[PDB]
């Protein structure tokens, strides 16, 4: 669209000019939980000239497609995101307030979210089962006469020590024998001041911390009472919000990792072009011309499965197009693992270091394999779905 | 566009209804380098239809990814593409022969390979050096008087041994010291017919002959006399001609490889799906459900890189495509010998044997890595490329 | 030990001298399912230098390294086995009828096939089922008075095509209630002269249909009437001289295949020294260097893997080193499968043609992952085992 | 040998009873460069025993294959090699001292190393040049007068926060003109207390910066002057004392990695074990259980090889054994990462947090494939040594 077209000229514009020169002040001040004061002028600026909150097509106008081009070109940079008000924690809480959910409750949170006054948390893990599997889920969500009781721990809640913090999505167990095999989840509301919320400990990431997203902690609500009026939709209906707020989700955090990609590529170009080992350039050796060669290939395939995604969820629908979300999360995070590991071999001792963006990009890529579920379920939920389609063509 | 998706239509029809269940009387003809009747028959019926030089922009109308679609459908059958005039050796030298050539040149040969009357070889690789490096070639074209001398040895020359076969475009090198190091080489039109054209012998493919496509040959250019009027625009641009040749040519492989590995797909899910090992069906075997996962991932990954390169030579050149055709001729071969690899091993002991079509398939895709260039000298040109990109945006 | 030392020195002094030199005239008579006469004089005088029987050692006084080594010789050739009486598929059956078996059965059967006039064929797998899984075995093996019955479909018997091929051992099912879940299968001596006993058609392997070693055979027993003097050990003692018999066989294969690879590897050396691509040779380029270094790094693996093995089952018994038997079974076959893909790509076209071995290689070394049971019924032991030993130390 | 078996229980024992019941209070000690008390008890108390000194045959009269298995004992912790005096950086040290030195470089450094009084610092690596190929060194070591000047700036200096660093060895290039091209470095004893000498900053490896083993540091020379009986052999000789010194080094790490293989592979399994999600346990999925079978056939393989390569050093000699030496450095780093990884997906979200050894684990093998030399310049190395053993061969 010419829209989308106007408006990924205005954000590279908008990155090349300010974006990418406050990169070094980011990293010094954080060389405790909470954005400097460069970030939020940032968000300022990208608020006045309208650059706000552009992953939500109800609110920019914007299909799939042009989003993911303009996610494909946020992704180059770790806190750009945040400066659009596009970041991973807070955006699929606003999907969800936007889809489901009461007037009262869009009032009163989808708003501030909106504008940027608070952010959000979603928590569903925890620390002591298999969480991959959702029905092994022990936090408890009991009626207890006019309102609610949330009382379990969870587990690697991301953005839960930001001073902004002050709602969170908590998804927990109903006893209902009545009810389906399903029907046994819901999803509620708990503002982060109630009483029985505590903080216990961040989890680190192959030794960082990631204070500059507000960091993974562990949570624990104990007997938090909460009223009836903060449940999402019905009291068995956790399954189906988790599964609207999981795609978009995917497809956003897919195209970061295309664009981080790229800048991964376009850093172990440089390094090979500059070195000079054995009387002779790095890309002169053959293993790291393929080596690049590969990495450019391999981007191309998942830029394209990203985007085929993106129509397909433009022209069909969020609930059938599950197959191609499944198969760009198991595609993307192993091939941009595999480029990381290659540009921090080609560089060096240098490669581990702190001097370059190569250990810290690989651990975060590294991560993107557990995170929104692993690689194996997908797998086998992908295996499963094509057994259906070939039975169908039989 | 709706001319394409209405000759799609046509073709799988056609293909249900006719192609398909030819399979087993071909396949018990060969069980000899010539076409039975059936294969002819089906040949005058898709002329009758309208179903005739599908690959050929100028002749059908049809764009570069309408013919890819076409050809991904027309790729599950072995000799299906044949049916269409539309077989890997003469569509290469009919398109040759329709971007560069005189009228009388046209007028003797393209007009005949279009109506199906006789086919072609294209010989350029010589045994006994490396002709992966295309400056290797010692077959020399002389000027003699009023024509030209042909004198060399040719090597896997395939369709020479069809009785069809009436002409040929040799590749080789003229004595041209005041050219340049790339205007050494040139094409030339050899008649099979002429004296001093010799097929020494049949060269076979993991122990298959395929008889079918004609064969593979070596042949002897003896001091053939050729008439000035066969060769092909001037005497030293080989090279540009052979570049012109080659582009269409993987991008058509691609697609059929694509097809191909649809087909492969579909036969290992019918196995897992049937069998019964250990008290469980063997899809329920987790790792034969992964294969099933990644090969559908691997198929939708090279579908999507050769449409995007059919789009981009249609919409700028077969001249400024060349990475993409490079990256898809990398690609496609590779994710196709794992599929069939990952069947055979699923079929067990009887996926190498003739009760399935596995083990020719795998054969066939085998040599994919190696014709029309190895995948190594690819991997060398998308580098050197990628450096290019890089260093012209930095 | 001395002996086995001088022993191997004679034996590469004897392939050397003789075995080699036979090469061409051996592939030049199958280009029918007999030897020739070169082979028959080769095991005469092997006969007469008292090579015979190096494989068992009640007979050859050698221990499991010893053979290993000498085994490891003759894998370099597909006919040397043969030579000094050590092919495949009698060697197994030497086994079982040297382990258990009656004085009767010894002196009818083991006599002939240790003096080389018989060879025998152990079928044991079914078309129809899948055979992996040996509970599946649905020939029925029953008893009729004084005799028993044998009627059932074989499939993949090595070595039935051969007119030497006298004797069998069918693996078959008998109905015990009263048994346990194991003690439902036993094996019995067939004649192959007796009537019922039919030879259907040959199986191919990748288009080689391998005449040389007998060939692979689809064989129906129809009726078969067999005396009670034929069964081996028990009625429901088939799982037991299965197990007893496979080892062997394996151990056997790796070494083989160690042999194999090393030829293999010296072949690509060879190609890579001698050919120029792109104005410089192909080992000059690193990929094919580090293709050459890998296989070097697999094959030294293999070997110390196999020795291992070797030692084990010297040191403690065939019944008590399963679990090694299990990973050199599985390790072998892969990484010589990568090292003939690699030297088939480096040969090029010409490494799928039949001016070299290496396609044939690639085809005898690929059904080598099927044969004799899969690499995943083998992971999965190794698997168990490994689970069992972790609890034990725990 | 029988003092091999004796000191390997005796280890064994010491291990169990002292060095894992102090691994939480060791580790609570670095949540600073130095050791806590507990390790110099444990020092004193293998002092007292004689489990001292153990790596150098010349004072523990072990071979190398005694000591193979006593640091695969010891390498299943990461301050256990410490406790014995067989730690990484200065047992390389010693053993150029006691192999080249005179007798007074030995009186007054080998023995305080030798008793543990002080620590030693191998330095070898530029910063802004490609190290590994070592004609690369720009530091200079210029004769002045009666002594000599070193200056230059230095990387990854492991060890040199240690408070007891007191001597180096630094590689340096003297301009010799006369000489050949590979005798322009020397090493030369440099004290850390020398004016002139200066630690910059500590190196952190993906967030850890390692201060238990004293960290890696940017050491520079500022016009250091050194007496000239602080030069080791002679002024051309640092070449021949660097391959002395490097063989070792890579057998010990490749002894400890394959220990730390056993010991994730150990926690893997225990995880596996515990489990179950979907139904049924970890384990109970076909990947989780070949992930397993396929580390357990890795480990078997990599400690056969490094055995082999011990008894080769043992046999042979340190100079004729650099092939093995060469494949051990190759192969362990790779399938130990490959474990790794494996484990840390078993465990899930937990296995990149801090509640589990497994990311510092992978983080450490990961170095492991550039520190003393990357992989590639290995394979090189091997693939020249391969094609000369042909060549010889043929
Ligand atoms: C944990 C750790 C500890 C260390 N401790 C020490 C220490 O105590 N002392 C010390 O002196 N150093 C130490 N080092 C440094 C280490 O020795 C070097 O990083 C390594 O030798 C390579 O040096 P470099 O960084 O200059 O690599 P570079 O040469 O700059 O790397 C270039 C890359 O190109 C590739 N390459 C290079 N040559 C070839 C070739 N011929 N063919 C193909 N590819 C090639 C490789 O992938 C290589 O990594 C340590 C490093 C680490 C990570
Ligand atoms: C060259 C050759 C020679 C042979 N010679 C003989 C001979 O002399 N005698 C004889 O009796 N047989 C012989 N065979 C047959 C051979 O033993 C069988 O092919 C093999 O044992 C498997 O039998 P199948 O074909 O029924 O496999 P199937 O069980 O039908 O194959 C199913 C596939 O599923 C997979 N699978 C199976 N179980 C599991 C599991 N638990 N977990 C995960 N994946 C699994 C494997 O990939 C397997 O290949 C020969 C075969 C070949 C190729
Ligand atoms: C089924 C089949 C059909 C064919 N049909 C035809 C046909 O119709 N017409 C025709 O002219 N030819 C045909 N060929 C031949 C084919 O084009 C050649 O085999 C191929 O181009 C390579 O030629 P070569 O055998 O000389 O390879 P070689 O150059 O001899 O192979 C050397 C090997 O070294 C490696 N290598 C080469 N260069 C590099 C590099 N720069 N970097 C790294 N590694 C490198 C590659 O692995 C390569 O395979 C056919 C081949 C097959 C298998
Ligand atoms: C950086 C990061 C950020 C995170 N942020 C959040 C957040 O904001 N909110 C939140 O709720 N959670 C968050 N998580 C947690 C994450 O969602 C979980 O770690 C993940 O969903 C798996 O949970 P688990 O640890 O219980 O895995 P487990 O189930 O304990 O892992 C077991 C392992 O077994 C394997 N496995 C599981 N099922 C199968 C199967 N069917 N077949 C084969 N193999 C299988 C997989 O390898 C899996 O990792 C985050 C995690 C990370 C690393």
């Amino acid at each position: 669209s010419r829209r989308g077209q106007e408006v990924l000229t205005r954000v590279k514009q908008f990155m090349k000019q300010h974006v990418f020169p406050a990169e070094k002040e980011v990293a010094e001040y954080y060389a405790k939980w909470g954005h400097p004061l460069v970030i939020e002028k940032l968000k300022e600026i990208a608020k006045a000239e309208g650059l706000w909150n552009l992953f939500l097509p109800a609110v920019s106008g914007l299909s799939q497609v042009d989003y993911a081009l303009i996610a494909e070109e946020t992704g180059k940079c770790f806190f750009a995101p945040d400066v659009f008000n596009c970041q991973a924690p807070d955006t699929g809480n606003m999907e969800v307030l936007h889809l489901y959910g009461s007037e009262q409750q869009k009032k009163q949170w989808l708003e501030p979210l909106l504008r940027g006054d608070i952010t959000s948390v979603f928590c569903m893990t925890e620390p002591n089962v298999s969480s991959s599997d959702a029905t092994n889920i022990e936090c408890t969500i009991q009626r207890d006469g006019g309102g609610y009781i949330v009382n379990g721990k969870k587990w690697w809640s991301s953005g839960a020590g930001n001073p902004k913090c002050k709602i969170a999505i908590v998804l927990g167990r109903t006893e209902s024998p009545s009810a389906s095999r399903h029907r046994q989840h819901s999803m509620i509301l708990v503002p982060m001041d109630t009483p029985g919320v505590e903080l216990i400990r961040p989890l680190s990431v192959f030794g960082y911390m990631d204070n500059m997203h507000g960091g993974h902690w562990e949570v624990h609500f104990n007997h938090v009472r909460v009223p009836a009026s903060n449940l999402i939709l019905g009291e068995g209906r956790g399954f189906e919000i988790s599964q609207g707020r999981l795609g978009p989700g995917r497809i956003h955090h897919c195209m970061r990792t295309v664009g981080l990609a790229e800048r991964i590529l376009q850093i172990m170009c440089d390094r090979a072009v500059q070195r000079e080992a054995f009387k002779k350039k790095l890309y002169e050796h053959e293993v790291v011309a393929h080596w690049i060669a590969k990495s450019r290939i391999a981007i191309e395939e998942i830029r394209l499965l990203t985007l085929k995604a993106a129509h397909s969820i433009d022209t069909l629908g969020s609930a059938s197009a599950r197959k191609e979300i499944a198969m760009i999360k198991v595609a993307a995070p192993k091939a941009v693992c595999k480029i990381a590991d290659w540009a921090i071999q080609v560089h060096g001792g240098a490669g581990v270091s702190q001097d370059y963006p190569l250990a810290n990009m690989y651990a975060i890529i590294r991560t993107l394999r557990l995170a929104d579920g692993p690689d194996e379920v997908h797998l086998s939920a992908i295996a499963k779905m094509e057994l259906q389609d070939q039975a169908r063509r039989l």
